[PDB]
């Protein structure tokens, strides 16, 4: 307890944001975290020519992990829905799945390996974990058991778990407000009173996911149906061309009397360029739009094809809303609390995570739109009186801020205070 | 099973469209033998008169120096002269082809007699061409099968011949662009085979030596252009790759005197290039990269000269598409992830590609991977400035150095599989 | 006591004896059975009685006179020395390797050396159940050749068992007698050399052959012997040919030879006795023209040879056998050549590595003390392969076969030997069996 | 007509130029009479009226037996003994040859008359000279005709005397030498005549008297000398063939006594070759076969002995020439592929060649054959070697044996013709 020295937590804290997609992890020395992408391949399923010529210490875990790793072999995968595991395909990953925790542990893993024991003083990492608020108690207790196994090959001091909207609260020094997560797999909607307020969180089945689906279903349409098989380049182009509308109408309109204005075209390698025609620049609009409202006409043309699915989903005791729009969500939530602190709560709007990571191009702002804009005007319609009162901002590192919150719990909670499954929080010592 | 015994009774043979190369992994470079079988059936009998009774027996002859030794004689022969993988695959209801290559798997084994008393069976590797359907797969297992109650042959395998050469070179991302007879293949490997991927061109040396026949015709050697044989020497000593053909052309006709040509044939038999005609070397080469240019069409609009597709199976082999676009549409059907690593390393194989330069020419004259390198600056340079080809060592011998690799290295618990596509049969 | 064999002319022991050769040359005919240590031979000729006294006629057995024709060296002998006319009554029917066949007295005299070659071996073990009959005919005669051959054989077989025939080309008798499979076939014969490739079998597309030979050598003998004043030895043509094989010589180098024996006559004169009463003599002034008698085979175009040709005393000319041009002028240097090029270039190189000489016109000797100045048939070829491509001569061997006459022969009974008997005659594959 | 008849009724005639041989072919050896006739052109009336009138009315007597009755009562004996062949041949234009010769076939008919009543006419074969012109073949002809109608004579055939004796001795191949006492004619014969190498000499028994004559005047006996028939007698008895002349003159010059000699020429005289003269023997032998001696010569240079060339018809007679040299010509003058053949047989006919050795003298004296074989010896030995020189059996009976049968074998459907000069005439 001498551990307890605040030059030494300034050093060896390590921060760890197990996200639907994208773990962000390192020390609380790094100015941004490094990133690697949630999923690992099982070589089970690998021919034996390919096998060969793998180091015989990796075949014998039989699992990869990390993102110039799992590139090498993804080539040459019989079957990936079997070896191309997921574990946090929405947030939470169902307990009795050796496959989903397999690899959750293999990244807790290979995210420590990354940094050495360096220091002689140093004597083991504070971990502090981010997980979903969505998360069930049996991922927080599997997780401090990762962390308890692991703890026998790395130097691990103690472990900590906080959920994520209070670490974008904490790394936004933000108190009374409402943070929008808004991730791959889902956005949750949790006001915040100084803690997370659980009676208020609201979640959403819907986020980059859908974006990718759509861009897809539109890569069909204009018929490159070779490259939107491929889920890699599909993101790509969605990252690369598409556009959030101020209103959906107001901006399909005025790309179909000016396409020429609204046609791109996407470099993906050396030898494949992607085009959008003049003919399809609408949709471009689409892609992002769909993120905040799917309740469109020509959105629901795709669900009566069985190629797009917007749907409800149950996590626990969380029913997550396929359908209902961010404006709504947000409405929603303060709705489930206190109308005595629904005054303070609503007058902060935060928006945090990659899916709300959208710019406009130069020249384009009377009918694309900014995050923040989105849902500013979105508010603008649904409730005028709340829109005027309240402030909606996009943090400055949407993927990084959970992870900046992680570290800073993780260097203030006291270690005095011990986890106790009922209290779900404090610190758990290997 | 004992990798001393690998390291030395491990046996290579690939199956090449013109030439099989065979032999066991201690050699320093593989026999080469024609593909190809002489019937003896229809030859006069003041000929079957002079040739040992145990041959005639057989009916078929292999190997160069015994093919060579009939081969004058022979009546007709489309019919007796069987060259059984004229397009890299031999057709199943083809059992003259096959007697073909089960005589020859027979002939290449032959030549390395059982010596140790410990011996106890090869261990033998397969190449065959990409292009080879199941069947193809099945039938040479048979042949080796058959062949096991004659010689001693404990284990057999067979693998693609690009991927041979992938293993050889030990590159892993690379596509591999090998040049026969018969024809050119562009195969992209990732560890193993891309099938979907794969291009085939349907020109190779083949079409090398009809540009060739039709350029020794307008000489006026048409006597010498009715042998096949002749050609071939021909098409070897003199046949140059252009930088670019159009800007060779003018060089060649501006000082004629630097590029003509004398060949020897025979002791009694040397044909020359004229001073008029020194130019047309460069369109012995070119054909094989590019045949879309003027002075080809003309030859194709007589009936005297064929570019033209095939199919094969699943599989079309375009005759017209040049090799740049051929690597560009073979990347462009790998997924894009991997068209950046894969596309990083082009290696030029085969015999067609074994061009050289002649001392002094290096300013219109270019060597195959020279040629290849501005095929792509003009096609996409965003391309050819991230990859870097080059041709192999040995350019025919570098399939048969993969297979022996393949069949030392491949782990003897993995039976082959009609799904899997890989692994040991044991007769 | 066993049963005769009824397979027994199949059988290897028959066939070791009763296998019957017949090689038809221009000049002479080599015959026999196969048990012969070498060919008896006659010359192809027959001599007609129609036009003889009756002062004579009275002296001569009933039966010779009925038949009307004679054949056989010692018989035409006897009676040529009273014929009135003899260019119409002594027909050589095969004047050069072919005879045409709307020449029914050349079929006549072919049959009748047929039937006397037969003649000469009778029926001895009461086993033998006709001959097997293998004929050697020129590289020139076309196909109606080969058939007037087959009935006159077929004919006969009325007059002497002969079971099965079969007839092959002559230099591919050459090359089975010498037992080489790749070579280059020279036939030199009487009225042409021929020059043909072998590979197993005749190369058809290869054959040249030369308007020239043994007939040619004698020409010259002939001029050479009128210029030196024998203009009545020089008219008789038995006389021509007995000079021609005891004085020409073939020189290494015509011009080179014709010095020496310029510079030093009485080196190269010499004397031959033709008859108890007759003796010619080379004189010193002409010694020197002995180089012409051997060189003309090989090499028509000297000056001192046109000479000859510019009187109208000597002919060097081309012929037309069917399809096949005789060319008068062309040297052996360069038939060869000419041959070797119109041959598959894949074999150019196994088919001339060995060129072998066949035929009496080669058969010239060099007189000890000589090989200076004089050569004999090979050393005069390689020295002319030599001057034309010397690329060619250094991958070459040449050589003469030891009795230059019998090779045809003894090609023609290894090959009607080694034949089977199940193979028939086939007019389209040009080889095989006949049986009457 | 038929064989039978003819084995009977073939006549032979042989007109030789001393004696005609004469008969039938059935005879063992023919008849012989001299070749002359006594002209009885004018005698007393005391001489006439003692003659049968028969025998005047004809002037001419012949045969030997007749002729010596007469002869006795002769005025002049060389105007009226007439020899009409006096040498192979009887000139044109000589009435009295003419009158002689037909005579003689008279007498030679008259000696053998019609038996038979189915004799039909004799079948004759008159042998004349090789020498014979046209004109004597056909003026026989003419004497046989005009004789047809006086004796039975179906048919006439004639030819040459080489021929005859060639046919007689069954030689094929050969050299006839006909020595006569005119001429000595060397008639190669190959199956007939070969005309164009007959060799004719103007030599032979008349010049072995001529000189027989000069030797008796030299040895005092002029009255004996001047005398014909005497001369003969003397020849036939005295002289000798040397081995070799100059040799056996020295022997008897050396020895006279050895060859002194003497002759009964008459019951009443007797002629005596003295010691002095001996050698001279010699000189009558050679002079038939070699007249080129110095001591031959020396009767020469003084007027009274004559050696010189005469023409008949084609043919020249040498004078000089001698034997030995005559048949070398005569073979030269033959084709060369059977000069081999014809030279292998030399055959000797005729009076001039019937000398004998007297027994006792073969060391220095040689007979006809030894002369001539080394008169080759010397002139060709070359030819010698290969030669064989013999003479006939009955050195006259030859000819005619000869005639009869060729007169015998000749088909009788072949008549004589002017220009094939063979054949048979009827009258
Ligand atoms: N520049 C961008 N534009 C649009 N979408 C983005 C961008 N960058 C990231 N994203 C999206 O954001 C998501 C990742 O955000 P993150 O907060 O890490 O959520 P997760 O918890 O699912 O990893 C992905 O679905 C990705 O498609
Ligand atoms: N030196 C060379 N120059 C040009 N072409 C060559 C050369 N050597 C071989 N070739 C060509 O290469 C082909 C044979 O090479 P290989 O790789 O064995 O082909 P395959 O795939 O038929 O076995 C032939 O068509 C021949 O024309
Ligand atoms: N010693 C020799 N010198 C030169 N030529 C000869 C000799 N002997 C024979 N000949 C020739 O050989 C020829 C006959 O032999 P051959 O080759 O069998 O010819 P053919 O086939 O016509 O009978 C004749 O032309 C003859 O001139
Ligand atoms: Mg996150």
């Amino acid at each position: 307890m001498g551990v307890i020295s605040d030059a030494y937590r300034l050093k060896y804290t390590f921060g760890v944001d197990f996200g639907t997609s994208y773990v962000k992890y390192g020390p609380i020395t790094l100015n941004e975290p490094k990133m690697v992408q949630t999923r690992g391949l099982f070589l089970r399923d690998l021919p034996e020519s390919v096998k060969m010529r793998i180091p015989p210490d990796v075949l014998a875990r039989g699992l990869v992990v990390g993102d110039e790793e799992v590139r090498k072999y993804l080539s040459s995968v019989r079957d990936v829905q079997r070896n191309l595991k997921y574990p946090l395909k929405d947030g939470v990953a169902r307990r009795d799945d050796e496959e989903a925790w397999r690899v959750l542990k293999e990244l807790a893993r290979y995210t420590l390996a990354q940094f050495p024991v360096s220091d002689p003083e140093f004597a083991g990492w504070l971990v502090a974990v981010a997980l979903s608020a969505l998360a069930p108690d049996y991922m927080y207790k599997a997780i401090f058991d990762i962390y308890d196994e692991l703890a026998s090959e790395f130097k691990i001091y103690a472990v900590t778990i906080l959920p994520q909207p209070l670490a974008v609260a904490i790394a936004e020094n933000a108190v009374n407000c409402v943070i929008v997560e808004g991730g791959h797999g889902n956005i949750q909607v949790a006001p915040i009173s100084f803690a997370l307020i659980r009676e208020g969180l609201v979640a959403l089945n819907r986020g980059g996911a859908e974006a990718n689906a759509i861009t897809r279903e539109i890569l069909k349409d204009i018929g490159y149906s070779d490259i939107a098989r491929e889920e890699y380049a599909v993101e790509v182009v969605k990252r690369a061309v598409g556009l959030v509308p101020r209103r959906l109408k107001e901006a399909i309109r005025a790309a179909k009397s000016d396409p020429d204005r609204f046609v791109t075209k996407v470099r993906l390698s050396p030898v494949v360029e992607v085009e959008i025609p003049r003919e399809y620049a609408w949709t471009r609009f689409l892609i992002g739009e769909i993120v905040f409202d799917p309740n469109h006409e020509e959105i629901k043309s795709y669900i009566e094809q069985s190629r797009l699915r917007i749907e409800n989903a149950v996590i626990g005791d969380v029913t997550l809303y396929g359908e209902m729009d961010v404006a709504s969500a947000i409405i929603t939530s303060l709705r489930n609390v206190s109308v005595e602190i629904q005054e303070r709560v609503a007058s902060q709007i935060i928006l945090s995570g990659g899916a709300f990571s959208w710019r406009v191009p130069p020249g384009m702002e009377d009918v694309a739109a900014d995050s923040v804009t989105r849902v500013k005007i979105a508010l603008e319609e649904k409730s005028p009186a709340l829109a005027s009162k309240v402030e909606v901002r996009l943090v400055s590192e949407p993927q990084y801020s959970v992870w900046r919150g992680a570290v800073i719990y993780g260097y203030a909670l006291p270690l005095s205070l011990e986890w106790s499954d009922t209290t779900r929080e404090g610190w758990r010592f290997p």
